[PDB]
C-alpha cells in the first residue's frame, strides 16, 4: 500500500478485541509494551497490523507524549528504509499508531526465547546485527539521532530482517538538553549528562551487540553484575573471557567471528565519544566479520 491511513479510534478498538490486554496464547491481543504504550495485535484489511495505544508508562507528561506521537509520525513519514519499521497509519480522535506487523517480535524477546521460541543461531544473530547497523546508518545519513537504541526497539519481520522502531524521542541534527530521557542500562555517559549526539546511538548499539553475544539482558536486578556493559571491564581486567559469557544456547558460534563482534562492541563502548567508530565504520567492521 502507498498511503498512510487515518483510522477512527472505534475501528482500532474493534480490531484489537477492545484493546484486550491478555497475552496472545490465551486469546488476547497484547504483544508487548514499552515506556510509551502497549502494543496490540490488530486485523484490518485481512491484514495483521500492530497497534500502539500511547500512554506515559514511564516518567513523562501528556504534552510530552502528544509531542512524541507527532514526532514519530513526522520521522516515520520522512524515514522509510528496509531496516526501519513501517508506519501504516494513526488515530487521534486516545492516541494510536498503526504499523506493519513484525511477526517475530523484538530482538529482546527472541534473545530471551519468550513464549518458547527456539534460540537464535549465531548466523541469524550476525545478520540481525548487520541489518540493525544498516538502519542506524540510514538515520545518521539522514541527520536523525535515534536516542533510544536497545534490543526491545529492534523488531524482526517474516525473514528475521532487523527493523529499528520507536522514533518518538528521535532528533533532527552537539546540543544539550535539560530533559534526560532513554533507558539507563544502554545510555552513553554523555547522554546520561544531557548531551544529544549520534555518538550516543553508537554506544547504545555496543550494548545491543553484547546482548547478541551473551543472550543476557542489559540489566538484571537479581544478577551479578547487574549491568551488562560492566563485562567489558571484567574482560579488560582479565578476570573473565568472552567464552565465559558467550550464549550457551547457540551451537554455531566460532571464536573468530565472536571475537570480531566483541571487538566492534568494545570500540562502540569507548567511554570517550570521539574515540568511538561512526556508524559507517561499524557497518564495515560487521561486514568484514562475516566476509
Ligand atoms: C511474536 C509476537 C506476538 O506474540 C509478534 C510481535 C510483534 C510485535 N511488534 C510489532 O509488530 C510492531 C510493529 N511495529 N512496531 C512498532 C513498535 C512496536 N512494535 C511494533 C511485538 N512487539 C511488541 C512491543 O514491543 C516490541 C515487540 C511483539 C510480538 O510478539
Amino acid at each position: 500500500d502507498t498511503r498512510f491511513h487515518s483510522f477512527s479510534f472505534y475501528e482500532l478498538k474493534n480490531v484489537t478485541n477492545n484493546f484486550d490486554e491478555r497475552p496472545i496464547s490465551v486469546g488476547g491481543n497484547k504483544m508487548g509494551e514499552g515506556g510509551f504504550g502497549v502494543v496490540y495485535k490488530g486485523y484490518v484489511n485481512n491484514t495483521t497490523v500492530a497497534v500502539k495505544k500511547l500512554a506515559a508508562m514511564v516518567d513523562i507528561t501528556t504534552e510530552e507524549l502528544k509531542q512524541q506521537f507527532d514526532q514519530e509520525i513526522k520521522v516515520m513519514a520522512k524515514c522509510q528504509h528496509e531496516n526501519l519499521v513501517e508506519l501504516l497509519g494513526f488515530s487521534s480522535d486516545d492516541l494510536c499508531l498503526v504499523y506493519v506487523y513484525m511477526p517475530n517480535g523484538s530482538l529482546l524477546d527472541r534473545l530471551s526465547c519468550l513464549d518458547g521460541t527456539p534460540p537464535l543461531s549465531w548466523h541469524m544473530r550476525c545478520k540481525i546485527a548487520q541489518g540493525a547497523a544498516n538502519g542506524i546508518n540510514f538515520l545518521h545519513e539522514n541527520h536523525h539521532i535515534h536516542r533510544d537504541i536497545k534490543s526491545a526497539n529492534i523488531l524482526l519481520d517474516e525473514a528475521f530482517t532487523a527493523k529499528i522502531s520507536d522514533f518518538g524521542l528521535a532528533r533532527a541534527s552537539t546540543v544539550m538538553t535539560s530533559r534526560i530521557v532513554g533507558t539507563t542500562a544502554y545510555m552513553a555517559p554523555e547522554a546520561l549528562r544531557g548531551e544529544i549526539t549520534p555518538k550516543s546511538d553508537i554506544y547504545s548499539f555496543g550494548v545491543v551487540l553484547l546482548e547478541i553475544i551473551t543472550g543476557l539482558p542489559a540489566v538484571d536486578e537479581h544478577r551479578e553484575p547487574q549491568l551488562l556493559l560492566d563485562i567489558k571491564e571484567e574482560i579488560e581486567d582479565e578476570e573473565k573471557t568472552i567464552e565465559d559469557y558467550i550464549d550457551k544456547k547457540m551451537n554455531d558460534a566460532d571464536s573468530t567471528s565472536v571475537e570480531a563482534m566483541y571487538s566492534v562492541a568494545s570500540q562502540c563502548l569507548h567511554e570517550k565519544k570521539n574515540k568511538r567508530p561512526d556508524i559507517k565504520k561499524v557497518q564495515q567492521l560487521l561486514q568484514e566479520m562475516t566476509a
